[PDB]
């Protein structure tokens, strides 16, 4: 029975992404090398075409994500090959260097070997492959909360971190038939990392904050035609709020706002001076002008929200329903600003797709 | 069968009506009443206590509503008594009196007859009791865009109005029995308005921008027992954001975020500069400002978040369900500074209620 939910999706996945590619006459012939497969292997293999395509899908079907104009130029790279751990590290090393790409960010996803009978050949600890370790102990709170668990778990396999606020955290990974998960420090020549200033606040840099340039998320699961691939690492580049209005922002996370207020010289008194709203966009604006002056791609919410609609356009001539999620698709700051925030969108789950799965920590 | 809806409704409100007011014994008795009433006359009619208390209900149970928290101390004007259209305006103008009391803005409602077969004793056909009227001819356009139709309905029937940008709308209403509703000029004596100016930027007056002190919505029905009472105008006091951030910004409004930008000095040229976001923050400080320094009551989005939080721990001490419309409880700017955009609420809808009704007009 196994066989069969492998079997349905794959002709459905086939079917389309054939039709897709205008390659419509050769799905019968594919569903028949397939079948076969199933049959004797109890799985199948994609093509480069398919997986390429597949994972091209997944992301144009990915509902809460505001970017997905530019779902048909994602890089995507084919690293089902890898057997050793240090290959898998080398892979993960390459994704940071060429999504990095110096600043001018390439949308980029490596897709690992998938699981087998649901048993993964590789698993990964990351939630993403650049990120900053968080510390709680006798009230002293450091580096970012949200990485928290992960990194006392990193700090049960040998790993101490410095406890500075930024504190990036090593990659960490386990191989099929391992007990344990390797971790590898990350090279900082590979890492690029954007200070935090003002265009016109100069005592903004008072603030020290920074932060790192490509947000490449590694804890998703990328399903294609009834392959599970577990692990398969993506990324795009920033939308400004995701830093200023969130990571920066949210008490439960850097919780800056009312250093903000300070070093732009508002009282943070009273809820109806609006302070942190105003500490919001100032804070928003100095990420969005940071990343711009070292050149590292990021977009604001505004030309985000832009794009979305030509995205919901191009949906409607190409024939394809549009489904999204309206909770997530508008930005946390000015969302009425946006034509997002006056139209509803069907939050139906389309497959090929990206999915949470669970963690191997906490 | 009208009476079996009326009368399952009718014991479901009964009972949870009596429960909480602790006058749980008397409702055998009174269900008993009520019975003999709807197999009698085919409807039934409530106590005082039964209306006011339903209308409480009501408001509590408003999902999309952020300043529930205060439910219970609703001022009911009970107005069944209305038969002629003299009657209704003068009650309706002493409800804009009342409530508007001074400033000091006292949650109100009236309520007029309910339907009887459906068929409506009193109609109201305006939206708010106090709003501006709204012109488009010859690519000119002035006013309120979202009264455009109401006005258009008015003129037709021997209004005429001025033309301004802020031109109050008369009452306009019909009676059972008659063609067309009735129109009466507001008493400008009755009508408290607030000039926008900004705590610090003194060139924001140039705007010359405005707005009315009660939202008094009027046009929505609200049913309690199976009583449909489609007549009952309700008003509380503004939240800030629902001006400053939808009625003088939204571009199917009065679109005044260029201007806005223009008087507190910055560029409105590039989205990167996030000027839409910076001119909603000083434009919704501004309003807050205005409000506060004319003595007419209102709330910022911070504090009433933090009211309704206290409402939702209300809800839990008292076993009641809690429900609400995410989509709509969010504040339009900075939404992910209040715990509202960190939860969940379940949507469903509880009765008593405040419903939409279909428009005579369009
Ligand atoms: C190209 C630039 C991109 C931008 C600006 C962008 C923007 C966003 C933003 C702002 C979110 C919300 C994140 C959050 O609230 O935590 C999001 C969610 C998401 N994006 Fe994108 N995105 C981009 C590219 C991509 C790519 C390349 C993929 C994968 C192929 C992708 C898939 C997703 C998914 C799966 C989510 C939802 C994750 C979840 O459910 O928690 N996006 N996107
Ligand atoms: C006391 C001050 C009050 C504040 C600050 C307040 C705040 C709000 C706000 C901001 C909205 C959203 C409006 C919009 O987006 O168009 C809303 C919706 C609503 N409020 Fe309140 N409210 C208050 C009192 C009341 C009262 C007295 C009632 C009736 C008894 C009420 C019933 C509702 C209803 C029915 C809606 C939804 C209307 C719709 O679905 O379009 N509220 N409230
Ligand atoms: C832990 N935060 C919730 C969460 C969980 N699991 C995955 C998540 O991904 C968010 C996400 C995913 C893809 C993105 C692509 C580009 C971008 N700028 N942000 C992006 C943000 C977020
Ligand atoms: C036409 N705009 C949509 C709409 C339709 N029908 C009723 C509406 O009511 C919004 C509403 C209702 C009650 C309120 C009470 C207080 C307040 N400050 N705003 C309030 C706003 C809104
Ligand atoms: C599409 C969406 O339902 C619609 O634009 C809503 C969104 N949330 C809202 N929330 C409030 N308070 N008021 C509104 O008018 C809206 N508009
Ligand atoms: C309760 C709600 O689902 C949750 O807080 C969501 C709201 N919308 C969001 N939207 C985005 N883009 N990211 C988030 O983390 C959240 N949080
Ligand atoms: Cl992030
Ligand atoms: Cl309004």
């Amino acid at each position: 029975e196994e066989k069969e939910i492998l079997w349905n999706e794959a002709k459905a996945f086939i079917a389309a992404c054939y039709q897709e590619l205008g390659k419509a006459a050769e799905v019968k012939d594919r569903l028949a090398d397939i079948k076969s497969e199933i049959d004797l292997t109890g799985s199948y293999v994609h093509t480069k075409e398919e997986l390429e395509h597949g994972a091209k899908m997944a992301w144009r079907n990915s509902n809460r994500c505001i970017g997905r104009l530019f779902w048909n130029s994602l890089n995507v790279i084919d690293r089902r090959d890898v057997r050793t751990k240090e290959e898998v590290r080398d892979a993960l090393f390459h994704h940071i260097e060429t999504a990095t790409n110096n600043g001018k960010i390439r949308p980029t996803i490596t897709i690992f070997p998938p699981e087998e009978k649901g048993e993964k050949q590789v698993e990964i600890w990351n939630h993403q492959l650049i990120r900053y370790a968080g510390y709680e102990s006798d009230g002293e709170r450091i580096g970012d909360p949200a990485s928290c668990s992960l990194t006392a778990a990193c700090e049960e396999l040998g790993w101490r971190g410095e406890r500075t606020d930024f504190d990036l955290l090593p990659l960490i990974f386990r191989m099929k038939g391992d007990e344990q998960p390797v971790w590898y420090e990350l090279p900082r020549s590979l890492v690029i990392e954007v200070p935090i200033t003002h265009p016109d606040i100069e005592a903004f840099s008072d603030l020290e904050l920074k932060w790192y340039g490509v947000p490449i998320i590694s804890d998703m699961k990328l399903e294609v035609g009834g392959i599970h691939y577990n692990a398969a690492p993506f990324n795009g580049w920033y939308m400004g709020t995701e830093i200023g209005a969130r990571n920066l922002a949210d008490e439960k996370r850097y919780d800056k706002l009312k250093k903000v207020a300070s070093v732009i010289g508002i009282a943070a008194d009273y809820n109806t001076d609006l302070w942190k709203d105003q500490a919001l966009v100032e804070l928003n604006k100095a990420v969005l002008h940071s990343y711009k002056k070292q050149g590292v791609s990021i977009v604001d919410h505004h030309t985000a929200a832009s794009q979305f609609k030509r995205f919901e356009e191009q949906a409607e001539e190409a024939g394809r329903k549009l489904t999204g999620d309206w909770t997530w698709l508008i930005p946390p700051i000015s969302p009425a600003a946006t034509h997002i925030f006056h139209r509803s969108y069907d939050n139906s789950i389309v497959k090929p797709n990206y999915f949470y799965q669970d963690k191997p920590y906490e």
